[PDB]
């Protein structure tokens, strides 16, 4: 019943958007529907296994590999019945969908290194937190995080 617009970030310093990230953004995306702006799915050059890919951009794509949305309605359309849908970027994705999120799947990065939007942390509250110190796979440390609306 319902949908949930969730989005999942990955931050660096500030506001600017790691194979233990990877795993923790296949963990809470797996059997759920993905929508990603046009240049993120450039990046990941491919469709996620496992996933609805709905790529939102102005624009239609050659891919058939995965649904071309031409606006957010239309995107949440595309998610069906998804009691849950993740929002997995770029920085314009997130400025379009952050009014309607009220879940945050946040990794929070120790690297200095196009900025998530700012959100007043009033209107957030924390239901998960877990920090994992940098090892042999991954150069930095890291803390995830889950944000949901108050
Ligand atoms: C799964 O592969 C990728 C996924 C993402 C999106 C993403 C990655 N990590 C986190 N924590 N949130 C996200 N929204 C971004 C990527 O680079 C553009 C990826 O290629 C490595
Ligand atoms: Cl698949
Ligand atoms: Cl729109
Ligand atoms: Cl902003």
């Amino acid at each position: 019943g319902g949908m949930i617009i969730s989005l999942i970030a990955a931050l660096a310093a500030d506001r600017v958007i790691l194979p233990a990230d990877l795993a923790w953004f296949k963990r809470n995306t797996l059997n759920k529907p993905v929508i990603m702006g046009r240049k993120t799915f450039e990046s990941i050059g491919r469709p996620l296994p496992g996933r609805l890919n709905i790529v939102i951009s102005s624009q239609p794509g050659t891919d058939e590999r995965v649904t071309w949305a031409a606006s957010i309605e239309e995107a949440l359309a595309f998610a069906g019945n998804a009691e849950e849908v993740m929002v997995m970027g770029g920085g314009r994705v997130y400025k379009q969908f952050l009014d309607r999120a009220n879940r945050m799947y946040l990794t929070h990065i120790d690297a200095e290194v196009t900025h998530f939007p700012d959100y007043e942390p009033d209107e957030w509250e924390s239901v998960f937190s877990e920090f994992h110190d940098a090892d042999e796979a991954n150069s930095h440390s890291y803390c995830f995080e889950i944000l949901e609306r108050r």
